[PDB]
């Protein structure tokens, strides 16, 4: 059995063929349509999966946003345009005639990271810090998606009631402070307008402000991890994404978490997959269907 | 078959016989020993359950603090004295010769509250606000205890990084602001020294400081509920405890939650059980054993 694995992001629509061995084969890519209409996405998904769909027996989609009742939702619904409640699972099922599942991309990535761990771990939380902050919760070897697909949206838990307004509408989410976008938005002076990448580079050269923006991110993430430990009693936390995997970042988080009381401590690990974890995690979930 | 349900708290040790009908029968009570030695707790438990133990098939203990490997832990290990790592399950097993389970009291209460709900809810979070703040998470009709018995400790998640220091050692926990002890601790002027009950009365009479202390607690709890919704995707939140059940309190929490973006909204319900939910929950959890 081969899974047609799809990753639906904001900028790119990716698809691959993944068999039982978990290898990524025939990796295809298309840009995400600028026009956010249901017709345009159905066109782009059909075009993306055509040359692959005869070689697969089931479809699995990792999507940015929220999947509820097989349909596309977001924390800021206005960002989807005409794609709000787009029937994502039904669309593929019509286009391919193949059984289809859809999950949030950070939930998909979480499952992949969990399966990459040793067999003794039953409870794990995954956090990705990139442009945004996403998460996924595994409890008793089961991925928690939630009845509405929201579970693990830990980037949108509170970091500071007097912090910046987040894109979701809340004041002071973890994401508004700790993400690459929040790091960049807090930048003043000669750092104003620089992206997270540049800021990490400047911090590497001993730029004090750049360093503090990153310390603030890592401190925010450490407190989140303490929160999640208190809530879920996870046995380890896997940290990924372009910010999360940036050199020295995990060490910073670990150092700040160590300052919390011993009961809130949890083992931290670097993400095993740098790329394509959503694609992989989606295919792995489709194997248990 | 009948469960010898036990509730171990800071002040009082309670025990009852509870059959399949859920009727609390032959309820007894004893004060918790001031000398926190294992010998004194063993004696006080032995005395409490000796008239009941010949009429039960199993023991179930709802306990304050943390239950890890059948032993007593807390978020402040110094607060247990010689009772840190007290082999709670083992003690009962030796005293009664009955199969014994132990669980956190708020986790116990959560399970009872979940069962008293209608059949459609699969995902529920329980929050109790009294002297402290405790919780329990039910996901997919299963109570999440956590591998170390921690899960659902939502009173000790972050409310404000510049908030008051909590008894667990963290700065700015929900509990340190929103709980009855949190409300009493922030009272200034003539209000200083008044308990949460007095503060609640004076608030209803138009005392602006007292009202601010309760508004602050209600607002803090709303933000916690928004966090928990983001993390668990719970379908409803049941709120209990002397503070949580206080007149007007839940409606105020509900008002504050409604100011958050729509995705963070979740139905709030008053606790079905005002007393003895721990005993009931423990016996209910013992039934599925
Ligand atoms: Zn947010
Ligand atoms: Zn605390």
């Amino acid at each position: 059995m081969t899974t047609l694995a799809i990753d639906i992001g904001g900028t790119k629509l990716a698809a691959a063929l993944i068999g039982a061995d978990g290898q990524i084969r025939d990796r295809r890519e298309l840009p995400t349509p600028a026009s956010q209409t249901p017709e345009a996405l159905r066109d782009a998904l059909s075009a993306l999966v055509s040359p692959l769909q005869a070689h697969a027996q089931r479809v699995a989609i990792a999507s940015t946003g929220i999947i509820r009742d097989g349909s596309l939702l977001a924390l800021n619904p206005h960002n989807l345009g005409g794609l709000l409640h787009f029937p994502l699972v039904k669309t593929l099922e019509q286009l391919t005639n193949l059984p289809t599942i859809a999950i949030n991309d950070a939930q998909a990535a979480a499952w992949a990271e969990f399966q990459a761990l040793d067999g003794d771990i039953t409870d794990m939380v995954f956090i990705t810090v990139s442009t945004g902050v996403g998460g996924g919760v595994v409890s008793g070897c089961k991925l928690l998606t939630g009845p509405g697909g929201l579970a693990g949206h830990i980037g949108h838990t509170l970091a500071d009631p007097h912090g910046p307004v987040c894109g979701c509408g809340r004041t002071g989410c973890v994401e508004a402070i700790a993400s690459g976008r929040g790091i960049a938005a807090a930048a003043q002076g000669e750092l104003a307008g620089a992206d997270a990448k540049t800021i990490f580079t400047r911090a590497g050269q001993g730029d004090e402000q750049a360093q503090q923006l990153i310390h603030r991110s890592a401190r925010t993430l450490a407190r989140l991890i303490a929160d999640i430990k208190a809530t879920t009693d996870c046995q380890c936390v896997v940290v990924g994404g372009s910010v999360g995997l940036a050199e020295g970042y995990l060490a910073l988080v670990e150092t700040y978490l160590a300052q919390e009381p011993a009961a809130f401590h949890v083992d931290l690990l670097a993400a095993h997959y740098r790329h394509d974890a959503g694609l992989l995690g989606a295919a792995l979930l489709a194997q248990g269907e």
